[PDB]
């Protein structure tokens, strides 16, 4: 009541505890100063996350995982609150975490630096490894939901898909082929390659021109792969102009890298090598997390909890989702 005040942020209103002051905008996220803690924080507003059964299962899963998956490269919450006083009146959820400096999208725009790039990839792989260890296969990693401080410490912000822009999604996901752990490796590869090219690797104009930009560059998969494709998806892909692709030196030429020293030549070779092992259409030929972590480009950088599967299985009425979420917000 008198514990809260409201402030316009973009097109919306943030109603937050009075400890959170001087909200500035950075879906809906602001930077604030926490007066009690004497620290800067980031505050995210989930507005009516029970909009439907889909907004709801995600919001609930996300909220539960943020308080049970604990790892330095994974989001951890400082606080969770709602300004509403009762289940009946309940509408908004506010999540509060440490304020970081930038997300990977900005980092990608910086000139290429091997030490920094291999450092960011190391941490990303470590986060993912721990996620896999905690029973989470993500499938939806993207530069916009990965954040960093200026000392280049990194955090993944969300927990991915249940169970138009798909630039970072693995081929087995785009074609509905079912998946394993190394599905997240493709996304890391997309991100690595973007840090080198300073441009999105596979900028499809539609969720089907996306497939085109992948094969144009990497080549048509071997036929063995197209078998795992459903009858209707297999038809499209199989009966389609074959592409040879480019070799990895040509996808990522010398000119994109530091040079003029053998160390810089060594580093460009290692990076392309790693790239060629992650950007592999066929998941059965794609490198694993453990292997990527042992890779020369990466390895120079040196327990989880029992996953509740009902977290994904159980579907609910909108009314019950609301009550599950509310209950989670109230157990600070
Ligand atoms: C002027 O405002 C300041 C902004 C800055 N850093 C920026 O601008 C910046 C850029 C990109 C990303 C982030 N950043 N940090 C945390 C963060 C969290 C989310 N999402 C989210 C939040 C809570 C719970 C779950 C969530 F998924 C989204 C973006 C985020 C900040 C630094 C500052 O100083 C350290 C600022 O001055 C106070």
């Amino acid at each position: 009541d008198n514990q809260f005040y409201s402030v316009e942020v973009g097109d919306s209103t943030f109603t937050v505890l009075k400890r959170y002051q001087n909200l500035k905008p950075i879906g809906i996220v602001c930077a604030a100063y926490d007066a009690v803690l004497d620290r800067n924080v980031a505050i995210k507003k989930l507005s009516r996350p029970f909009q439907n059964q889909t907004h709801a299962k995600r919001a609930y899963r996300e909220l539960v995982l943020m308080k049970c998956v604990n790892h330095k490269n994974i989001i951890s919450l400082l606080n969770v609150f709602t300004p509403q006083k009762t289940l009946e009146e309940f509408q908004d959820v506010y999540l509060v975490m440490e304020l970081m400096d930038a997300n990977l999208c900005q980092v990608i725009q910086m000139e290429l630096d091997h030490e920094r790039m291999s450092y960011l990839l190391y941490q990303m792989l470590c986060g993912i490894k721990h996620l896999h260890s905690a029973g989470i296969i993500h499938r939806d990693l993207k530069p916009s939901n990965i954040v960093v401080k200026s000392d280049c410490t990194l955090k993944i912000l969300d927990f991915g898909l249940a169970r138009v822009t798909r630039y970072y999604r693995a081929p087995e996901v785009i074609l509905g082929m079912g998946y394993k752990e190394n599905v997240d490796i493709w996304s890391v590869g997309c991100i690595m390659g973007e840090m080198v090219r300073h441009k999105i690797l596979f900028p499809g104009r539609d969720y089907i021109d996306q497939w085109n930009k992948v094969i144009e560059q990497l080549g048509t998969p071997c036929p063995e792969f197209m078998k795992k494709l459903q009858p209707t998806v297999r038809n499209y892909v199989e009966n389609r102009p074959k592409y040879a692709g480019l070799t990895f030196p040509k996808l990522f030429p010398d000119s994109l890298f530091p040079a003029d020293s053998e160390h810089n030549k060594l580093k460009a070779s290692q990076a392309r090598d790693l790239l060629s092992k992650m950007l592999v259409i066929d998941p059965a030929k794609r490198i694993s997390v453990d292997d990527a972590l042992q890779h020369p480009y990466i390895n120079v950088w040196y327990p989880p909890q029992i996953y509740d599967k009902q977290l994904d299985e159980r579907e609910h009425t909108i009314e019950e989702w609301k009550e599950l979420i509310y209950k989670e917000v109230m157990n600070s």
